[PDB]
Parts: structure tokens; C-alpha cells; sequence
């Protein structure tokens, strides 16, 4: 209420969710954490049920569905469900509450039509080519119309230790087959989901302005998913090999140059690790 802080992680059993329950829990942070199978944010009617119940004040959404090339086609309408309908629903649900809503975004909301060194920065405008992308610049005009007091964080290449991301996935496919091919041609950075909820947590814990905010981690260097997937298995028996976008038929269209300027997170306080620490650090919080 007014008095006591209140919050709720939602998709908390998510790769980010988990990181960020991880973190509350090491500053000894009380929250309420609910995923699928206890709040499903497509359920307007379960979002209000459990909002009545936890009535929050501070409210961390980690739900999400970010499966670019399923968007487009298979998971097209959960895409739509999930990022649009359950974004609004969670808007409406802390708008109502009086809760700060800290929505996590993609770097996949602008078109990614930049020269290789330049980055995309919180004022310009997004015009998303992949559905997923559409979906969260959806999700982002829900929650700047309904939630009064909200972040908007828009991050990228999102891995970490607590669930399904490239890194495992290279991995994996690197336990049985020799050779893998991985676009040069596609910009950005990644972020590590410590880092990710480790900002999270500051923009909150200092009352930094409300807003858009720009989080990956950073880079000296231009970086492609080639430069990371190179990086992931330099330690493997396996070759990998940069290919361009168009060396095999891609189900979404996603931006070529999508890297992000990082000048506004890093105007906050928050010092943000390249994305290689980034990378071997969790290679070391793997092992707990
Ligand atoms: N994966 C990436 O590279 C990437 C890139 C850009 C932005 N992001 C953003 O990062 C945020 C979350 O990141 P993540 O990597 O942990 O995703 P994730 O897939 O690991 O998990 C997100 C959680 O959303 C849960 N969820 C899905 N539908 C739900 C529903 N109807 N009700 C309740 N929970 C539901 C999921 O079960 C999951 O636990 C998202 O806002 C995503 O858009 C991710
Ligand atoms: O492609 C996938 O399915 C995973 C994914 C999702 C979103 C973004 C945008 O940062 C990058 C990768």
C-alpha cells in the first residue's frame, strides 16, 4: 500500500523471472511470483483474481513469448495473445492497482534500417518487421496508456542460466554435429539476464524517471550472432561458420542492424558489463 512496497514477478519462472527472483531473494526483497500456472496473464479474469489477492506496488512482468520465427506462423496467435492481450491485461491490472509496471521490451521494435556503428536510441521510432516485434511495440503503447508510473526497458539477445536461450542452444546442437552456421549479417548485442534484472532492480530501487530505457549488455566492437555463437563454442569440437541472412530461407525478417544505445541506462549509475564478462560470468554463476 502506501506504506509497504509490495511486489509481483510475473513469468517468474521464465529465464529472466527466475534470475530476478534469484536477486530479490540475495537482498532479502519479499515478492509474490507467478507464472502460467498460477496467473495467466492472457485471463483478464486470473490477472484480477490474483491482483486483488497480492494488491502490488511495484510490479516486474518477465512473461513473455519470444519465439521470433513461430510468431511469424505457428505460435502467431499465442504470439498475439501473450505479448499483446497479456501485456494489456497487465497494464490495466497495475493502472487499476496503482502498481509501477517495469515492462521488459525488445530491441526488435525498430526496423534494424541502420548503418552498421550506429545504435538506435529511446526516441527513435519503432517500425517492427517481425511479429514478434510488432507484438511488444504493441505491448509498450498498452503500458504507456494504462500504467501511470512504468518502465519501459527494451532489451536483446536475452541468455542466462534458468532457462531456454542461444547459448544452450548452440550448445546442444555442438554435442552432435560438426559444423554450424550462424548470420554474420545481423547486429546487436546480447544480455545477460542478470545484468538485465540487476538494471531492473536499480532503475526501481534509485526511483530513476519513468520511461524508455535501452538494456543489453555492451561492446567495444560491433557484435553479430556469429561473434557471440563463436565466442559460446570457442571451447567445443565444432566449426562455426558465418553465413548471411539470405544463405538459408528465414521464417522472420529480422532487423539487420538492431544494436542498441546504451547512453541513457548508463546516464542512471549503472555500470553495464561488456557483453563478453557478461558471458563468462555466467559461465561461473553456471556452476552454483
Ligand atoms: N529471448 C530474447 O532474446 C529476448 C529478446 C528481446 C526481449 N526479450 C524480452 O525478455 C522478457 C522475458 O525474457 P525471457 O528470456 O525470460 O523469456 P522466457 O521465454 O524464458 O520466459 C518468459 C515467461 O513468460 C511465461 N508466460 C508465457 N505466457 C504466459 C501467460 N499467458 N501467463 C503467464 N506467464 C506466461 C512464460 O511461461 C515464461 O516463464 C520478455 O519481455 C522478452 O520479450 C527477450
Ligand atoms: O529468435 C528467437 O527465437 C529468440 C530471440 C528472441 C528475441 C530476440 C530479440 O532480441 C532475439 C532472439
Amino acid at each position: 500500500g502506501p506504506l509497504l512496497e509490495m511486489i509481483l514477478i510475473t513469468g517468474s519462472n521464465g529465464q529472466l523471472g527466475t534470475e530476478l527472483r534469484y536477486l530479490l531473494d540475495e537482498r532479502g526483497v519479499d515478492y509474490v511470483a507467478v507464472d502460467v500456472a498460477e496467473m495467466d496473464i492472457t485471463n483478464e479474469d486470473k490477472v484480477e483474481a490474483v491482483f486483488a489477492q497480492v494488491k502490488p506496488t511495484l510490479v516486474y512482468h518477465c512473461a513473455a513469448y519470444t519465439a521470433v520465427d513461430a510468431a511469424e506462423d505457428e505460435g502467431k496467435a499465442l504470439n498475439e495473445a501473450i505479448n499483446v492481450t497479456g501485456s494489456e491485461n497487465i497494464a490495466k491490472a497495475c493502472g487499476k492497482y496503482g502498481a509501477t509496471l517495469v515492462y521488459i521490451s525488445t530491441d526488435y521494435v525498430f526496423d534494424g534500417n541502420k548503418p552498421v556503428g550506429q545504435e538506435w536510441v529511446e526516441t527513435d521510432h519503432p517500425d517492427p518487421k517481425t511479429e514478434y516485434g510488432r507484438t511488444k511495440r504493441l505491448g509498450e503503447l498498452a503500458v504507456e496508456r494504462y500504467a501511470e508510473h512504468f518502465y519501459i526497458i527494451r532489451t536483446a539477445w536475452v541468455f542466462g542460466n534458468y532457462g531456454k536461450n542461444f547459448v544452450f542452444t548452440m550448445e546442444q546442437l555442438a554435442e552432435n554435429h560438426s559444423r554450424l552456421t550462424v548470420v554474420n549479417d545481423q547486429h546487436g548485442r546480447p544480455t545477460w539476464t542478470r545484468t538485465l534484472a540487476e538494471f531492473m532492480c536499480y532503475l526501481t530501487e534509485n526511483q530513476k524517471a519513468f520511461g524508455y530505457y535501452h538494456l543489453s549488455n555492451d561492446a567495444k566492437e560491433d557484435t553479430t550472432w556469429y561473434d557471440f555463437a563463436k565466442e559460446i563454442l570457442k571451447d567445443k569440437a565444432v566449426e562455426v561458420v558465418p553465413v548471411d541472412s539470405s544463405a538459408f530461407p528465414a521464417k522472420a525478417k529480422r532487423p539487420l542492424n538492431s544494436t542498441m544505445n546504451l547512453d541513457k541506462a548508463k546516464a542512471t549509475g549503472f555500470v553495464i558489463p561488456t557483453w563478453q564478462e557478461a558471458l563468462k560470468a555466467f559461465y561461473q554463476q553456471g556452476l552454483k
